[PDB]
Formats: structure tokens, C-alpha cells, sequence
């Protein structure tokens, strides 16, 4: 059953047959952020060159007040690393350009996030946006920025942009203090439960010594040295309703499922990233939705930007057309016996799975999205 490495970001493409499709040189996107990415830039620039690419064309935007605090998180550089440099391998190497959006970091409650979605919305300029952050649902709901934040997702969708979402580092225990196992108490997070964005989970990624997909499971990890679980988010939204396109997925509530589809999390199967000038190894469902951003962003380069917010018609093709996904069947998102299984089919760890882009290209060819 394949091997469990690390992987260069240049060989999503691979994995994913995604080769033979364009790159997105022909697609903006967008990376949202919390603060500066100035040694990120740096990091990309290690990046592209050490791999030989053409450099990417870049812009950082302050989304909040002039006079807000857009100064670099160290910590989150690591992320925004992840995220940019994940984005432009899966992308086969080239972007029009890559947008990052800071999110002001002394801006009240979180407001601060709500104006960087808000700018990226306005400006609707970049075709795909990145979202590798998240929490608890309740919270988000609590203090009125689920809300606030879904407004600002809806004009996205019908704008034809896709945001595109982590589904979460906790497993099903988003909201037990991020991650402390619960025993049957399941949550998700804020915004990959939103029915406006494309939720993206995680697998555990298996390669073939010639570096052809051999398989995936569920991203499950077990538990750190602190007692936290590792794995991907996947269950329901308690607020959320479902969306039509989700009737498909029969015997589930009347609630947004999700994640839609997964890539690559586990550390263990992870990303090679360039982070302060050294290389680690980084998972999470942080690098699952990046992974699928360039992918995707090839698929728009494809079809002239005209691809609108796929929800629907990844429901619908998907679920007609199993050729399209590679089908996530073992694994788990709980810990102690308790969590949701994969399984045939849609499943709550990892959704539809993960696409099949050379497969999933030609379908849109024939059929449009
Ligand atoms: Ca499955
Ligand atoms: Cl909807």
C-alpha cells in the first residue's frame, strides 16, 4: 500500500493527475492571512527558485484600517508559507498573480478577518481564495461573526468566486478547547461550515516508489504530547441548513455536511516547506485546502475563469461519476472508538475524497461546471 514521505509541493500535480492540465498562469488568487507576510515573501521567493519556477507575481493588501497592526506573525509565517507554496506547486509552478490579504491584528473581536473576506469579495479580482484557518463554529456564531462573515461568502458565490476552506485540525472535537477529546460530543469549525464556501478535510497520503498515488485515508494522527488530537474536521453545521445540491448524500440531517473534498494533511505525508529559510515538514488541513486552491485555479485557467462556485456541480457529478474522486474508504475522525468513519461513498472525515484532476477536467469538457 505505497509509503508514507514527505512531499515536494511540485508533486501535487502528480499525484493528483493534474499534469496534463494548464497551469493557472491565467488565475488570480487569493490567500487570506492574519498580519504580514513579509518573511513569507522571502520564503517564496526561496521556493520558486530553488525549484527552477518563474517567479510569482505577488501583492499584499492591508484590509483593515490604514493605522492597523500588519505586522508579521512568526508563528503564522509558517502558514502562510504552507499556503502560498502548496498553492503554486499544485498549480503546476506559475499563478497570474497570488494575493495575499492581511487580515488587521489590533482590530476589535474579529473583525479583522471579516475585512480581509470583505476586501477579497469587493475587490473581485481573484478568481479562488484560500482560507487555512478556522474555529469552533459556536463561537463564531456566538459573538455574531458567522453571521457577518456568510453575508460576505454569499456575494463570493454569486460572484462566481470559491473560497475555499480548511475543515480542521481537531477531528470532530473543533470545540472541546480545539481538540481535547470529547467522547461522543462532535463540532466543526467556522467558516468551513459555511454551504458558501468549499470545505476542504484531509488524508493520510500514500505513494508508490515511482511517486505515483497509491492510496489515501483519513487524516488521523492520534494525540500530541498535550493530550491534543490531530485530524481532520469533518461532521455537520448545528446553524447551517443543507444545501440542496447535499440531498444526494441520503440519511444525513438537514444541515450543511461537510468537508466537501479532501487532499494530503498528515504531517506524517506532508509538504516540504520553506519556513525562515529552513525546510519542514508541515501537514494539516491547512495544506489539504491550499492543495486544492492550485489544482483548482488550473482547472478555471482551463476554462477561461468562467467556472462558477462548484458546490453544486461537484454534488451532482460526483456523486453520478466515481471515476471522478479517489474514494477515502478507512480511517477515522475521532479518538478512543468515538468519531465518524469513512466509508463508501461521501463520508464525514473526508467528503467525496479527492479529485481526480485530468479525470475531472475532461468532465467538465464534456458536460461544463
Ligand atoms: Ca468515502
Ligand atoms: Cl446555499
Amino acid at each position: 500500500a505505497g509509503t508514507a514521505k514527505g512531499h515536494n509541493p511540485t508533486e501535487f500535480p502528480t499525484i493528483y493527475d493534474a499534469s496534463s492540465a494548464p497551469t493557472a498562469a491565467n488565475t488570480t488568487v487569493g490567500i487570506i492571512t492574519i498580519g504580514g507576510v513579509s518573511q513569507t515573501l522571502q520564503d517564496l521567493q526561496q521556493f520558486t527558485s530553488a525549484n527552477g519556477l518563474a517567479s510569482v507575481n505577488t501583492q499584499t493588501i492591508q484590509t483593515g484600517s490604514s493605522n492597523g497592526d500588519y505586522s508579521d506573525d512568526q508563528q503564522g509565517q509558517g502558514e502562510w508559507d504552507l499556503d502560498s507554496q502548496s498553492i503554486v506547486g499544485s498549480a503546476g509552478g506559475a499563478v497570474q498573480q497570488l494575493l495575499f490579504y492581511m487580515a488587521d491584528q489590533s482590530a476589535s473581536g474579529n473583525t479583522g478577518l471579516t475585512q480581509a473576506f470583505n476586501q477579497a469579495v469587493s475587490d473581485n479580482v481573484a478568481k479562488v481564495i484560500n482560507v487555512s484557518l478556522g474555529w469552533c463554529e459556536a463561537d463564531a456564531n456566538a459573538d455574531g461573526t458567522l453571521q457577518a462573515e456568510d453575508r460576505i461568502f454569499a456575494t463570493a458565490a454569486a460572484q462566481g468566486q470559491t473560497f475555499s476552506v480548511s475543515s480542521g485540525d481537531e477531528g470532530v472535537y473543533e470545540c472541546n478547547n480545539r481538540g481535547y477529546p470529547d467522547g461522543s460530543t462532535y463540532s466543526v469549525s467556522w467558516p468551513a461550515s459555511s454551504p458558501n464556501v468549499i470545505a476542504v478535510g484531509g488524508t493520510t497520503l500514500y505513494t508508490t516508489s515511482a511517486g505515483a498515488y497509491s492510496n489515501e485515508t483519513v487524516w488521523n494522527e492520534g494525540l500530541d504530547s498535550n493530550g491534543k488530537l490531530w485530524a481532520t474536521g469533518g461532521g455537520y453545521s448545528v446553524y447551517e441548513s443543507k444545501p440542496s445540491w447535499q440531498s444526494v448524500v441520503s440519511g444525513t440531517p438537514g444541515r450543511r455536511l461537510l468537508p466537501d473534498i479532501s487532499f494530503d494533511a498528515a504531517q506524517g505525508t506532508g509538504a516540504l516547506i520553506y519556513n525562515y529559510g529552513q525546510l519542514q515538514q508541515i501537514g494539516g488541513t491547512s495544506l489539504a485546502s491550499p492543495i486544492f486552491v492550485g489544482l483548482w485555479a488550473r482547472l478555471q485557467s482551463a476554462n477561461s475563469n468562467s467556472l462558477g462556485f462548484p458546490a453544486a456541480s461537484f454534488y451532482s457529478a460526483i456523486s453520478s461519476t466515481p471515476s471522478l474522486v479517489h474514494d477515502v474508504k478507512s480511517g477515522n475522525n475521532g479518538y478512543g472508538g468515538y468519531g465518524y468513519n469513512a466509508g463508501t461513498g461521501w463520508d464525514y472525515p473526508t467528503g467525496w475524497g479527492s479529485l481526480d484532476i485530468a479525470k475531472l477536467s475532461a468532465y467538465i469538457r464534456s458536460n461544463g461546471f
